[PDB]
């Protein structure tokens, strides 16, 4: 099917700030170009959670947008989160980012608000009316408080223009139904740390935050599960475990940037509140960049 | 230079400002004027709640925001207490909105807990300290579990209640034990309940009064119930109590904003729509409405 | 005729053995204390706070047994009879009715997802094969069970349904009921808002702490209904520095510490509940001494 | 014995009155090892009604399924309970009668401790002599159990390993992986396939009574990398979990061995019996997975 043209391996990507919170643009450009060249990846997930996207104004989101396009070739896939509780922005940033060609739109459900079913609904219908793009679903429950159910997405999917969702939720049951409802519509799962069960459940692809220092094993992980490689598979999920609850537990964005800026990457600051990488985790990760090459 | 700037006391009883938006969500500068004279003059508050959330705030833009506060600041009487919400995702925006709305003289600022990440405390803090800091003004604490997913304990309150310009607290956790505590702990700060339907059990909680969008359509009777309780008139406080949770749950089983918005409508205030993506108020509803305003005089 | 259940009641502690086995003197000396010293109306048996869900049918016979013979007959008796096993419910039901409790009261089956239909008809169940009248038991803190409006009226409209012990900490809900049931008991069950539950109209209270703290209880009760609301206040920030220290000591094994200062043979918790731990003693007497316990 | 393998849920057939079926029982439980092909029994578990038994009820139940099995069949003595002396009383049955291991469900109701709850296990061990499986069930207990706490469990030579529920693969991995020489099962019949691509040693099911065969496929090709077919036939096995859980699962699973001459009785109250307006959907499955 045409609506599984998006599969494939993302990185979310992070965004470089100065210490006053604006777009550090040469940073940007070349953590784009390490997701791609260096970490082999089929495409970049463009102002997603990861690129600390709620924390910025409009001007901000259409500088990322712009550089991040710029900075690859016509055959990276882009996918472009214009997802917000101002759907007059969304609809802005949908337009602007369809204009430059992105692939695909995708927008979490809204949050904050108790919105109801039918006002979720709307809100995606709303975005696909006035931009004609592609839209995937971001699926985000533990940032949002809100779950859709099975029924919920049938209405969804029923949309020829609702390609897929990025599932989120840490349910396999529900991974598993959704996959055999709807086996024509594409799934990437968004938890990195499972990438091998989701694997298993038939997901199309996978975004990442961690796929910007790690997408390498990902990407094994990815092709040895579905090969069959099963234990393989999983050993490289172990190692990859490792490295995620590592970075984790010293917070992830500014942690994953300290680790491009290693690389020789100029990866800035992260944007307040984010507090920058705390130098008392210094010595515990450079035991982590030394063990897994990072 | 040398103007006397006086020092409102924030006590009492604060409407959290509805807005009436247009057909593409920008606002009805004349609907909004409207809605905070309603406030001030029917409803008989002592203040404005401005750019919360039941003013529909975290779906518009800064430009929108500042011209929420400009209206609502310039289409009220200057006995009138008015706090800006300017609590935002982005840092930069609410210093800015919070450098504005002290420009235009809002006797405090509060800001929402930062919220969709999982951000530490130290980040929570400090994203307080940085807006007080750039500001220079007094700093209200929004504390709402129900819409942030974020709790703030007791060793907590401690830490923040320590900077001097954090004045106080929009208390929403619906736990009657931490307030009791917090009210204990904190005799000198002010405490403003944010539960319309539990305002009875926050003013005999010791609170100094109350910010509740139903108070746009109930200020009275919320006046009533805070004075009885305080006068020690308990019963008669509670049997209030009664009436409004009644309001409360009607209002709540339609889509809260819109129906408060829609008994406006029916005073004569150009009331207009709420933003997308909220719904416009369900005609489904109207009889059950109209039912409601005639039991309860609204 | 039957007795006004209205009033304070202890939720009774029970003292055990180092095998966890009943202390029947100490349950005693508990019991007294609780309508002697505390001036309190009634007994609430074989709930939670007697570690009731540790216990065999036999032990929990014998906490009713003892109970019963340890008060004058103007004391009120509630019992605790709720259990997973609906045969065990019905004996302890019948059991405590034939010794003259003046109430059942039962917890919302738990562990199990039970649909709500099924929750219904274990209380009927049990009311059928009793005979006596029956307290709808809801603690969401420690089931993860809730009664919506609509549940608590197809249940209320049950004639021996007769009140709830409420412990749901929404005061939102409580009023919907009170507004709802005037006709029925309502009964709260968090001691440290005893106050905010006497504004919102509750009939009384079951407590553990007011095994210790009976008096000031009362007086938040009598001073809050009669609208002197500062200083029932000002009784809660005193009960509540009292339940929040016996809270992070352990609240059981501390009650029955505290008791014990008292010259009451109060034992053990049941393990595995563990003995109070020394390293709190100081702390403990501390509150003993500040508010005379 | 190895006590890897997939198990049986037992599931206990009861009359009107709430009272054991003996003969029944024997029958469920001869049905899970002869026809569903599986390794062993885990009994007087949740599926089995356990915690609705009074004591004597447990000891009938450990009794026959014992009784009505080979010596070569695995045999788990699910044994927790509020009551301590009880837990340890019947894991000294269970234990005199032969099972090869106890379990006991993480205590509940009461807010416990993590000191409170590692002795409760160190107890029942200490009382038993027997080999210990945590039953760590938090869907309906509400007890996680973290990492760094399994480890001090796991320090224990006679805690052997884990019948793990919890609906968390970063977890499992984790432990997975800190604990390889422990024993693993996991408990959620729904995700058979995830839990053997994360290195589970076996799993218990209550839906393993009627679908064990599917489930060995599962396991089996899974671990072979013949990952499509396993996958395949959780999606199968899915359609029957999610329509037995829509018709109450215990009565429902009950029902199907009905239908195979089993004399399955009824639920114990307040369970309520299966309700005939799902029969006709209940006999549509059954024809198609052939049940």
């Amino acid at each position: 099917h045409h609506n599984k043209d998006l599969k494939g391996l993302y990185a979310a990507l992070l965004v470089p700030f100065d210490e006053n919170g604006q777009v550090n643009e040469q940073g940007l450009k070349q953590i784009a170009q390490n997701a791609i060249e260096t970490e082999e990846l089929d495409g970049l997930y463009v102002n997603g959670s990861s690129g600390e996207n709620f924390l910025l104004n409009t001007e901000q989101k259409k500088q990322v947008f712009k550089v991040a396009k710029e900075a690859v070739g016509d055959k990276v896939k882009l996918i472009a989160q214009v997802g917000s509780l101002d759907l007059n922005e969304a609809i802005e940033l949908g337009k602007y980012a369809t204009e430059l060609g992105y692939d695909a739109l995708s927008a979490v459900t809204p949050f904050y608000y108790p919105f109801t079913f039918e006002e979720i609904r709307d809100y995606y219908f709303d975005i696909i009316e006035a931009t004609q793009n592609n839209m995937i679903i971001y699926a985000i429950p533990d940032l949002t408080g809100v779950n859709i159910s099975i029924e919920q997405f049938s209405e969804l999917f029923n949309h020829e223009k609702i390609v897929g969702v990025k599932y989120t939720a840490p349910n396999f049951f529900l991974l598993e139904r959704i996959r055999k409802a709807f086996p024509d519509k594409l799934i990437l799962s968004g938890f990195d740390e499972m990438l091998v069960q989701a694997t298993i459940s038939g997901v199309d692809g996978a975004i990442g935050s961690t796929y910007n220092v790690n997408g390498r094993r990902a990407r094994k992980i990815f092709d040895l599960a579905r090969q069959g490689q099963i234990q393989e598979a999983y050993q490289l999920q172990h190692d990859s475990n490792d490295i995620i609850e590592t970075v984790l537990s010293m917070g992830i964005y500014p942690t994953l940037k300290e680790i491009l800026r290693h690389r020789g990457i100029d990866a800035g600051l992260p944007k307040r509140p984010f507090k920058p990488f705390n130098e008392a985790h210094r010595q515990t990760l450079d035991q982590l960049i030394a063990k897994y090459d990072l």
